[PDB]
């Protein structure tokens, strides 16, 4: 304390973080869930295709989980909380779907994959946005008044 | 600058974080030392049982470091950082345990597993608690609201 | 809202890790890359040499990249803004570097390595003597003041 808090600014992100932790256990006990049907104990990650695929869901979601992190809280944080919780939460959706497809058939994997993709992509893109909005006017402002100078002449 | 700073309303969650770093920095090391032992050369994760536990050791504390990590972040900020710094360090602790027994034999992995499972599982119940103080008295009140309304009656 | 934001005191911070962000996934298109060169189809992680390399360049700077983002902000928020985004900098380059000496050959990726350690290293000492300087002083303080104590004496 402090007699302000910016909890108000970020509690989006911050439940489409927990969402996103949620989901990740998630995929961990249908791992294990796995490692018992198809009789696979640990270490070793190989086994039927099924298993290997559910595993191997598994392993790619938690690859890409701190990226999705990083880029959700830039963006909600640099360009606008809602907009980015959004593009999080179909993300995430995506995310599900993905699992879900993997689990069934490498090929199913695909379709949500896509959706997955893009809407990181789009959580990157206003990222971008955000930061360049920060940063490009007192560059180009600097810039500017190093041109200037000139002056004591014009 | 900004003539306040927060760094006081999450420098636990902070010291516990850079912990946490400096326990996988440990794992990695032990890593690459169980790769001279026992003769594995990168890339390739294969090899003695002791190796592979190792390994394996130091992938899934990987992979579950990102989830503590978010958990640990959205506890200590909507609910209470001392709480969420206490769960922090029980499961870092936890998770050296569980990679010493891990490396020692398969079975032994399993009580600190568990140890660190129940920390992070209180974790995510303060993220949820604190997610939950904060949104659902104004959705209440939003819904309150709407219904009152009645009126222009009553 | 609010009438001040603290996205001025963490900017370089967020563009530090969004740059992070696209590395990773750069490494992500590159392991797809090499998936379709060696013919080498999900699930399954095994192929060539040089696939197995490219694949686990890319396994292991997933694994170092959430490391490497708490330990950035921590040295960021506790330490000094710029020096920890130079540091990060740095760090990404020589991953950058890590990652194409690795698919090349295995010796190639060491040094680009050994220079990333140290910038990461380097980044976790400005953690610690931030967070030192945080917690150190005020725990002198009450330790002096419980010795003092003494009194009605001396
Ligand atoms: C918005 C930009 C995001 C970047 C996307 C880059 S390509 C997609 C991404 N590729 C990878 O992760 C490569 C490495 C992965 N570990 C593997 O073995 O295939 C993927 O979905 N791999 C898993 C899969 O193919 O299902
Ligand atoms: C508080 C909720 C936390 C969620 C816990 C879910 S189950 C535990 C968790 N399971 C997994 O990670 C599955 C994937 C793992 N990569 C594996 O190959 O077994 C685990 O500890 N795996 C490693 C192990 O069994 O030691
Ligand atoms: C500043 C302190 C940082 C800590 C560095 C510890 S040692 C380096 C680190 N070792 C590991 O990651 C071990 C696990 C790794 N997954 C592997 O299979 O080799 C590494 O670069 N592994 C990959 C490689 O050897 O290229
Ligand atoms: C490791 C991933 C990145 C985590 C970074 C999150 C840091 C947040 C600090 C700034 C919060 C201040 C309020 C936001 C300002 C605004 O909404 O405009
Ligand atoms: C990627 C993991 C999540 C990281 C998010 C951390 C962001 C912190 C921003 C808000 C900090 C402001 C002070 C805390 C307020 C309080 O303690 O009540
Ligand atoms: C999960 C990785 C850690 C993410 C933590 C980042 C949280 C930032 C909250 C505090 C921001 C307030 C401004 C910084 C104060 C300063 O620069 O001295
Ligand atoms: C624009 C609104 C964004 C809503 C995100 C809410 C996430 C719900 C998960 C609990
Ligand atoms: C102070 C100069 C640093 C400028 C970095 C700009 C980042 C732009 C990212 C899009
Ligand atoms: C801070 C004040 C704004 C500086 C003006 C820069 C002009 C170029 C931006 C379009
Ligand atoms: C309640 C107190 C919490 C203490 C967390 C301190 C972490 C020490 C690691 C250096
Ligand atoms: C604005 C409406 C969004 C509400 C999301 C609530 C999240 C609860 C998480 C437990
Ligand atoms: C902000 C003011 C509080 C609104 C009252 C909501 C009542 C239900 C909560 C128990
Ligand atoms: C000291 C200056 C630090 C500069 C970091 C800028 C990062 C550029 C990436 C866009
Ligand atoms: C309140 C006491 C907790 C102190 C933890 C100090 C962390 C130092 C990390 C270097
Ligand atoms: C807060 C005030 C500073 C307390 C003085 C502590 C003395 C030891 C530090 C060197
Ligand atoms: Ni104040
Ligand atoms: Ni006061
Ligand atoms: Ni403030
Ligand atoms: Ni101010
Ligand atoms: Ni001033
Ligand atoms: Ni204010
Ligand atoms: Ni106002």
């Amino acid at each position: 304390h402090h007699h302000h808090h910016h909890k108000d600014e970020v509690a989006l992100l911050a439940a489409v973080t927990l969402l996103g932790v949620l989901l990740q256990a998630y995929f961990s006990l249908q791992v294990i869930s796995a490692r018992r049907a198809f009789r696979v104990s640990p270490p070793l990650t190989t086994g039927p295709p099924e298993f290997e695929r559910v595993y191997r869901a598994q392993v790619n979601c938690s690859e890409y989980f701190p990226l999705f992190l990083a880029t959700l809280w830039v963006a909600g944080i640099f360009f606008h909380e809602g907009a980015a919780a959004l593009c999080g939460l179909v993300y995430l959706f995506a995310r599900l779907r993905y699992f879900q497809g993997y689990a069934r058939s490498a090929q199913l994997r695909l379709a949500p994959l896509y959706a997955s993709a893009r809407a990181l992509a789009l959580l990157v893109a206003l990222a971008a946005l955000g930061l360049l909005a920060h940063f490009l006017p007192a560059a180009l402002r600097a810039a500017l008044l190093g041109r200037l100078r000139t002056l004591l002449p014009w």
